[PDB]
């Protein structure tokens, strides 16, 4: 009552008067702030553990790891065995060769593929998060100025 | 983990040295009904690529749930970042208010 709140307005204004202290205007609420890939993103998927029968099934062709590197590689030489420049045992010879090579680099590909995606999803939240933080920052540095006064 | 798991004594088993053992069998054996590789040949690949298996059936084995569990630590982590992302919102309004 008695206006004390209008002689606290009157007393902040001229006390301070001269100098700015204008406080950044950041809306938190955009998309820019939230991590896209809501609900239906691949990172609210369960995760199914790694079994054998993901690196390789006991058919030829399969979904396997090391099926798909088989076949694959039986493709490319069958297609020059269509051209005309490779006979059928050259063929198969060549296709036995890299049998070994192909189990080895399943192993290898099939144990770092998932290391990698998730790698990649904590750096992505991380600069979301340093997005963020960088509000915060600017308005720490008005905080600093005034604090000097 | 169990020597089981690795390798079963019989042939064509559940372990993992015995499945690169019948996927290895299994591609030969397709170009073999092919007709053009003989039964003689054929055995030789096979033996030639015992030693081979068994190295990456370790190697395997070993690393297999060690994979897994890096990606769910990974996950739990992100549903954790995102909740303390709404903890950064309420502290950017209280360090306006701090300023004031």
């Amino acid at each position: 009552s008695c206006g004390a709140e209008l002689e606290a307005n009157a007393l902040l204004t001229a006390l301070v008067a001269g100098e700015d202290f204008t406080l950044p205007d950041i809306d938190m609420s955009g998309s820019e702030y939230d991590i896209p890939g809501g609900i239906n993103s691949p990172i609210y998927a369960e995760i199914e553990k790694i079994t054998t029968e993901q690196l390789t099934t006991r058919e030829v062709g399969g979904s396997g790891v090391f099926d798909a590197l088989m076949q694959s590689a039986s493709n490319h030489l069958l297609a020059e065995f269509k051209n005309n420049r490779i006979t059928g045992g050259d063929y198969v010879k060549a296709y036995i060769a890299t049998m070994e090579a192909c189990m080895a680099n399943a192993v290898q590909f099939l144990t770092t593929k998932d290391q990698a995606y998730w790698n990649a999803v904590t750096a992505q939240v991380a600069a979301i998060t340093a997005r963020a933080n960088l509000g915060i920052i600017k308005a720490n540095f008005v905080t600093a100025k005034i604090q000097a006064l």
